[PDB]
């Protein structure tokens, strides 16, 4: 077995909402996932998503002050996983959102949950179909760096990455 990994479909199901967003009123658009932290199944060969690991956007104003912090927070270097963060920044003109597949691949992760992901980075995109943007890091600094997510929107005119951090 070369490509030891098989998405559970739902990965696309939970992502289908990220690509299309799926909003309407102010009581919904706010409840948008700002970092769907996925993860490998138990068999260690089935790309799936998590249930208790998915940050939103409205949280920034609800109870949370900085979602980007929640990400790396539950993004240890020993837990190689996937993620799709939304570049909800505020440039000198208006706010924008660039879906960036935050590829959490900590080189120091467990080989028993890393050899797959690394060799699965392509299996995942097999369904994503060359996702628009993305960001893969192997360090808390690289993942917990505001400038990092500001490297695919236009820092040249970004007065804020979250209306505060920048």
């Amino acid at each position: 077995m070369a490509s030891g990994v098989a998405v559970s479909d739902g990965v696309i199901k939970v992502f289908n909402d990220m690509k299309v967003r799926k909003s309407s009123t102010p009581e919904e658009v706010k409840k948008r996932k700002k970092a769907v932290l996925f993860c490998l199944s138990e068999d260690k060969k089935n790309i799936i998503l998590e249930e208790g690991k998915e940050i939103l956007v409205g949280d920034v104003g609800q109870t949370v002050d900085d979602p980007y912090a929640t990400f790396v927070k539950m993004l240890p270097d020993k837990d190689c996983r996937y993620a799709l963060y939304d570049a909800t920044y505020e440039t000198k003109e208006s706010k924008k959102e660039d879906l960036v597949f935050i590829f959490w691949a900590p080189e120091s992760a467990p080989l028993k949950s890393k050899m797959i992901y690394a060799s699965s980075k392509d299996a995942i995109k097999k369904k994503l179909t060359g996702i628009k943007h993305e960001l893969q890091a192997n360090c808390y600094e690289e993942v917990k760096d505001r400038c990092t997510l500001a490297e695919k929107l236009g820092g040249s005119a970004v007065i804020s990455l979250e209306g505060k951090p920048l």
